[PDB]
């Protein structure tokens, strides 16, 4: 239950009113461009005035007016970076954004207003900043929890968060010894957001850090499916159901809307087995605060 980092948390500390302004110091894609959409990382200088934690968000005020001549409202963006930050100086925010451009199949494109607008960021660019936002997707107090990480595309951000805290950074108040393991769905390889991070985290770590991908445009299982991040969990299920009945196990899950049923599908059917109701189990599982999500 370890009842998250919660002490001292602050929430909204800016205001769509009176939002914070902060200077765009690096954006750069990091997918290739063979990949189904570009995503971009960003970095933000906050002078030390925003002070976040891992598992928080913070709003965007994109520029200009919507079709009712009224400025836009904010949109909420996970933040990608630790506490410390990408410079470990306490004084930047990273944000990993998704270009929202889609016409579905035909007809009309239409680009997402907030994510264009922070993709198409120059340095030196000011930009309209809230929050934070979020108490949800906290880390666990406890330094030898078990923290499994579930994230499709974008939805990485938190958990990179987590990681850098955990075996990137080096905090006496925080020694990590317990078990993290991320599972990351993604469509094609050139959509492998951080990978080189999360394997210089492997090197470091092998013993405390899991990781799996699940490339579904490239990797199938034995049946010929496709490796989506539930196919990819379905292989560990054993040891995914053993871990989820210890008090000291936290599963957070953040990303894609649609990603949360498959993994339902998947938790049914092991908690069937064993007889127990997957819903009801569920419940208690989010009561305990061990099953937190954060999907859009
Ligand atoms: C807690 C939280 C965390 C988030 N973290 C991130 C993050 O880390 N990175 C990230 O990139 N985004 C993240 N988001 C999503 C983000 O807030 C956005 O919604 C966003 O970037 C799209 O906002 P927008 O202003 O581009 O465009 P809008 O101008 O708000 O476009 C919005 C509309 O797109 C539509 N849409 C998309 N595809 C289609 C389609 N094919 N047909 C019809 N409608 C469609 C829906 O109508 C939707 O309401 C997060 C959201 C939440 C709530």
């Amino acid at each position: 239950i370890s009842k998250k980092q919660d002490e001292g948390v602050v929430v909204n500390k800016f205001r769509p009113k009176e939002p914070y302004i902060g200077r765009c110091l690096l954006n750069t894609k990091i997918t290739g461009d063979d990949a189904p959409g570009e995503t971009w990382h960003m970095v933000f200088s906050t002078e030390g005035e925003i002070p976040y934690r891992e598992g928080q968000s913070i709003g965007v005020i994109a520029d200009g007016v919507d079709a009712n001549g009224k400025p836009h409202k904010l949109r909420l963006y996970s933040i990608a970076s630790s506490a410390l930050g990408d410079f470990g100086d306490s004084k930047t925010v990273s944000l990993c954004v998704k270009r929202l451009v889609y016409t579905n199949d035909k007809g009309e494109e239409v680009k997402g207003v907030c994510s264009n607008f922070l993709c198409d960021l120059k340095p030196g660019a000011d930009v309209k900043i809230t929050g934070p936002v979020g108490k949800e997707m906290l880390m666990p107090k406890d330094p030898n929890a078990t923290v499994i990480m579930l994230g499709t595309g974008t939805g990485i951000a938190p958990f990179r968060s987590f990681l850098w805290k955990m075996f990137f950074e080096k905090h006496d108040d925080y020694k990590f010894n317990g078990l993290a393991w991320l599972f990351l769905g993604v469509p094609t390889s050139s959509s492998l957001l951080y990978k080189e991070e999360f394997e210089k985290m492997k090197e470091k770590a092998p013993e405390n850090f899991r990781l799996d991908f699940a490339v579904s445009r490239e990797q199938t299982n034995e049946k010929g499916e496709k490796m989506y991040i539930q196919t990819r969990m379905a292989q560990y299920a054993e040891e995914l159901w053993t871990l989820l009945k210890k008090d000291n196990t936290f599963v957070y899950m953040c990303g894609l809307k649609g990603m949360e049923q498959g993994i339902d599908d998947i938790m049914s059917s092991l908690a069937a087995k064993e007889g127990i109701d997957w819903a009801d189990y569920k419940k208690q599982l989010k009561k305990a605060e061990q099953w937190n999500v954060e999907v859009y």
